[PDB]
């Protein structure tokens, strides 16, 4: 059900769970007039236990906003300490291709007044601020708002619906015990996790958790739990139950990597990069992290990840990239396709000629003196 809230019109959609994700997708998609989904970037750590360094969260904030003008992402950071200031930086810098912030919660103070418009609120308890210019809002326990999230998360990534498709990250700062089992629930969900390490405690711990191969120890999770931050004791069952998903979490590694930014989207790249390869080792996905540089610009990357691998390359994925390249005015590319089996001495046709002087920006003086002379 559609709600407003008039608090820049920060408006909503109130959807609860157990609901069809794909049609709050393409709803959200046609009723906000939001541009074609290029990625995606979810923070679901809203801890305020512990506050990573406040120049870490800037710097990384920062990065965000330079890269969000680059490849064009949405935000699904869930509706404090350095989160809430990150969150506050990033819509900041979104109000001045653009980035949206989506704010996930379920079914709050004035709860009742709100669903019942001048929104007013002054309070000094769910406060939400000018961050969320456009939101989300669900009215289903916390296994509603899992699900939905998941699924959610899970349908933003489908296929192509021109290989048309979309890269998902979920980012976990210091976490939470049932964050989780919230992250169990997206390990099956062929989406890639990246951690940070000075977030907090639990992202640091997780940062070894899978990192260090061991078969079975709930003993060791709870003398893990119990060393970072032990605010409060766990009986030996919840631990053991943990642990089993701990050994689920790690079926599937290669969706998780570890970084310690307070020592960009290099990381981001190279993540992505290793669920594709991971995956399988097909051309379609290589596309798509092609194209994702081909917007970024990371050569060197480009270069070592998906070409200096041992797949071998042909004609039509490196041509379909190639003209996406040569159009954007990126030299160093078509030098990298050319001499990786781009053939244009069979590629470009009279055809491919056509398009791509049909494809100028209509300010350039070669189009005025096209237009002049037709």
């Amino acid at each position: 059900c559609k709600g407003e809230v008039n608090f820049k019109r920060s408006k909503f959609v109130k959807v609860p769970s157990n609901v069809a994700p794909s049609m709050l997708f393409e709803l959200l998609l046609t009723e906000w007039h939001l541009p074609a989904p290029n990625l995606v970037v979810s923070l679901v750590g809203e801890e305020r236990l512990f506050a990573m360094k406040s120049w870490l969260r800037d710097v990384l904030r920062k990065g965000l906003v330079k890269a969000a003008q680059s490849t064009g992402a949405w935000i699904l950071t869930s509706a404090v300490g350095l989160a809430r200031h990150v969150g506050q930086a990033v819509r900041d810098h979104s109000l001045a291709v653009r980035v949206v912030a989506i704010g996930m919660a379920s079914l709050i103070l004035h709860r009742q007044l709100l669903d019942g418009t001048p929104i007013h609120y002054p309070a000094d308890l769910c406060p939400l601020d000018s961050n969320l210019s456009h939101f989300i809002l669900v009215e289903p326990g916390n296994d509603g708002l899992a699900e939905l999230q998941l699924s959610l998360e899970k349908h933003i990534s489908q296929q192509r619906t021109s290989s048309i498709q979309i890269p998902v990250l979920c980012l976990l700062v210091n976490g939470d015990p049932s964050t989780l089992e919230r992250m169990s629930r997206a390990v099956e969900q062929a989406a890639p996790w990246l951690i940070l390490a000075g977030s907090g405690g639990i992202a640091d711990v997780l940062a070894a958790l899978v990192g260090q191969p061991h078969l079975l120890v709930p003993q060791v999770t709870e003398k893990q739990f119990r060393e970072k931050f032990p605010s409060e004791c766990f009986s030996w069952e919840a631990i053991v139950h943990w642990t089993e998903l701990l050994q689920n979490i790690a079926a599937h590694p290669h969706l998780l990597t570890v970084y310690d930014f307070e020592q960009l989207d290099t990381v981001i790249l190279k993540a992505l990069v290793k669920a594709c390869k991971s995956h399988s080792r097909d051309a379609q996905d290589y596309l798509d992290e092609l194209k994702l540089a081909v917007a970024w610009d990371r050569v060197d990357i480009a270069k070592s990840e998906i070409f200096n691998g041992d797949v071998e390359w042909k004609s039509c994925d490196l041509e379909e990239v190639m003209t996406d390249a040569l159009v954007s005015n990126k030299p160093d590319f078509v030098r990298l396709f050319v001499d990786s089996g781009a053939d244009m001495a069979e590629f470009l046709t009279y055809g491919r000629l056509q398009q791509l002087y049909h494809s100028v920006s209509p300010k350039s003086l070669l189009f005025e003196l096209l237009e002049r002379k037709h």
